[PDB]
């Protein structure tokens, strides 16, 4: 038992906005002065500076307007079946994605005959110059050279199918500019090119209705044009449509054959088969009970209120998630697929509604990974191939790197990454001496970033030890992605020395970094949690020596000693040795998150515990705000009252209407590391692993009552109850890891 979002008055602005969406698609909906307006943007819709388009904007009018001063107003998110639904006196409109096809559908009801406007809106109907500050959706970031341009949409007025809009990206993209830039040409008719050619679109499509012509104005300081239709005849029915496809191809008729497929399905002979649809419909509604059965934390005076708060949050953060299962690149960080209009986040910064900070087919890794961690306590397994593809993707072009500028084998991935394998031209350096490291970014914050790869490596292993699943299209990937740091820091020590390792036989890891905020390290705890956590974890999964070989040549975690205001205190080292600090990371506690080396009942977990409290630089980032992990290590430490304040601060309500739209924090809004963070958190609190273990309410307080179900390794599901102090239930499954359950709530 949950509740719902049910907002009883209609929305001023789109920051205002509800989320709403299925499959590879999300939709903000909202109400101002008695239209309906919502936003669709898809997964994947990348132009040719590689910033991620919205589709457009619709509006849906009814005359005469019963939302217009209306009584009994109702915008409801109605979770269960993933579906917002906009209700006043004798009208009620639905709108809803095919979970299984890139499809949005409006339904109106209405008790008597109405007339129904509804309107294409698109604010890429002219080319349009990139602004100053504009490049921060793009690949180009500040430095967008002078005449850089979003190119125009193609919008036409040709069944029931009614209006034809796509943007198509040219054969020139930032994708060659980039392998220029890098010095790549060589190699470059080798290398997988996801923007060359790269068109998205679809249909506006209804019964009963004619074109009312095009029209001119400006929503948020955003000029655009608006094509309007306008039913025929009142009916107390009306059925709307939005078929997408997206494609790379030759040609624009190869596009447009694919969209006619995908329209035909839903209007066999030209009309809306409402039977199609309703079997859509049903499918769809079965798939969202089953997303709410894989797992959920629940409730059952404001301390109460307060709980309340972060468990319905976690939620509806969750359907967000949800909205883009089997896309083909994952929901991003910075937005994902719920941006609205940007003057509402900064006034600064008021640009286009494709605007976001942070680029569109760039994608920075410790953020992506925070979106993704919590989807394996959730169930939400088959989420999860959207970020793993988005890499392995590109591996032969991440290879092909460490082919050109250090002749060894293994991938490189970069921290800010573009969708092609290669790091962000702008933070590669624009401008860089002509002698400098082509394989390095002339860079003071990410140089030697290449690590956190290893996360989304540990993620893939983790879909099998959890879930079972089939990861063979992966191996790959995980393997080329160890075999760089072995063949890459071998070479490093070869060309500086005559040995190749240290004088206990292991790699020598410099330079390297502890995330971006210990720069140049020796031997950076971090790196070296990973390929140790990595290694450990591959090897129980394939019997090659070749990686128990390499997993002695990981050298030990660093520590060290630190006095406190005597006394000395044993922490683990950011690394053994390093240059300077450039962020506000705390890369000391990754051996706590992600790679569980510390952690409640496992050993010295005195020594995290000191490193959580004593590091000075730990304690002077300590934070809720984005992605700061705190929340996270608190509780993996076992440290209540320290994850519940933490966790209390991270979920609670966003500045927006939506209490689940958090930020902008270091990112963009909806901030989706923030959220994502915030789950894995209250996560923690509930269920850890140890071993063969499950650790129940490791880090949870009496008198938080709660129930919740989770998953652990091995398809195991735990779902208990805590009622004033007490484990009410438990029912697990299968049963027979019941006796692996270590109850801690003391």
């Amino acid at each position: 038992q949950h509740a719902n979002v049910v907002w009883d008055t209609p929305s001023r602005n789109s920051s205002e906005s509800m989320p709403c969406g299925g499959g590879d698609i999300g939709m903000n909906i909202w109400v101002e002065e008695g239209d309906i307006l919502f936003y669709l943007s898809r997964s994947g819709t990348f132009d040719e500076n590689n910033c991620q388009l919205k589709q457009g904007r619709f509006r849906l009018r009814l005359s005469p307007n019963p939302f217009e001063d209306a009584k009994d107003f109702r915008q409801e998110l109605k979770l269960i079946d993933g579906y917002v639904e906009i209700s006043a006196e004798g009208t009620q409109v639905q709108l809803w994605a095919d979970v299984f096809h890139p499809v949005v559908h409006i339904e109106v009801i209405n008790d008597r005959p109405l007339q129904a406007e509804i309107f294409y809106e698109n604010w890429r109907y002219q080319d349009r110059l990139i602004r100053k500050g504009e490049g921060q959706q793009c690949s180009y970031k500040w430095a967008p050279p002078k005449g850089t341009m979003t190119h125009a949409d193609f919008i036409s007025l040709e069944d029931s199918k009614r209006l034809l809009f796509y943007h198509r990206n040219a054969e020139e993209t930032v994708f060659d500019v980039a392998v220029a830039q890098q010095g790549m040409n060589e190699v470059k008719s080798q290398m997988m090119n996801p923007l060359k050619n790269l068109t998205f679109g679809g249909y506006l499509s209804g019964e009963n209705l004619e074109y009312i012509g095009t029209s001119d104005s400006v929503y948020a300081g955003t000029d655009y044009r608006a094509w309007g239709f306008r039913s025929l005849k009142a009916s107390k029915k009306h059925h709307f449509s939005v078929v997408l496809h997206t494609e790379q191809t030759e040609t624009v008729t190869q596009w447009e054959q694919g969209l006619k497929t995908a329209w035909q399905r839903i209007a066999p002979q030209g009309k809306i088969s409402s039977k199609v649809v309703s079997q859509d419909k049903k499918q769809t509604r079965l798939w969202w009970n089953a997303f709410w059965q894989r797992s959920f934390i629940e409730t059952i005076s404001d301390a109460k209120d307060a709980l309340k708060e972060i468990t319905r949050n976690y939620t509806l953060f969750r359907y967000m998630l949800g909205c883009n299962a089997y896309g083909s690149v994952p929901t991003k960080f910075n937005g994902g697929l719920f941006t609205f209009d940007p003057c509402h986040i900064d006034e600064k910064q008021a640009f286009t509604p494709d605007y976001r900070k942070w680029g569109g087919g760039t994608m920075t890794a410790q953020n992506q990974r925070l979106v993704y961690w919590p989807m394996l306590k959730s169930g939400d397994f088959d989420m999860m191939p959207s970020q793993f593809n988005f890499y392995n993707r590109m591996l032969k072009n991440a290879e092909l790197r460490s082919h050109v500028y250090w002749q060894h084998e293994g991938a490189c991935f970069c921290e800010q990454i573009e969708n092609f394998g290669l790091p962000n031209p702008a933070e590669y350096g624009f401008k860089r001496p002509a002698w400098f490291d082509k394989g390095l970014e002339y860079n003071a914050w990410l140089e030697y970033e290449w690590d956190t790869i290893l996360e989304f490596c540990q993620m893939i292993l983790e879909t099998k030890n959890y879930a079972g699943a089939d990861i063979t299209p992966y191996l790959p990937l995980i393997e080329s992605s160890l075999t760089f740091f072995d063949e890459h820091y071998r070479l490093l020590a070869s060309r500086r020395g005559r040995k190749a390792l240290d004088g206990d036989g292991h790699l020598i890891l410099f330079p390297g970094s502890a995330c971006e905020t210990y720069k140049m390290t020796n031997n950076a705890s971090s790196t070296i949690a990973a390929l140790r956590t990595v290694l450990e974890t591959y090897i129980k999964v394939c019997n090659n020596e070749k990686w128990q070989k390499m997993l002695e040549t990981i050298p030990p975690v660093p520590l060290r000693y630190i006095e406190v205001k005597p006394a000395w205190k044993q922490t683990i080292s950011p690394a053994k040795s390093w240059e300077r600090i450039n962020n506000i990371e705390t890369p000391q506690l990754y051996p706590v998150f992600p790679w569980r080396i510390y952690g409640v009942g496992k050993e010295n977990l005195e020594i995290a515990r000191d490193t959580y409290f004593y590091d000075p630089d730990a304690l002077k980032f300590r934070s809720h705000t984005g992605w700061k992990q705190d929340n996270i290590w608190a509780a993996c430490l076992g440290l209540t009252e320290e994850a519940k304040s933490l966790s209390l601060a991270k979920l609670s309500d966003g500045p927006h209407r939506f209490p689940a739209f958090w930020g902008p924090g270091y990112d963009w809004t909806p901030d989706h590391n923030w959220g994502g963070s915030g789950m894995i958190g209250l996560q923690e609190m509930l269920l850890q692993t140890n071993g063969t273990q499950i650790l129940l309410f490791p880090a949870w307080p009496k008198e938080w009552n709660v129930h919740f179900k989770l998953h652990a390794p091995g398809n195991t599901t735990v779902e208990a109850t805590l009622k004033d102090g007490k484990v009410t239930i438990l029912k697990v499954s299968p049963e027979s890891r019941k006796k692996d359950i270590v109850i801690m709530i003391e």
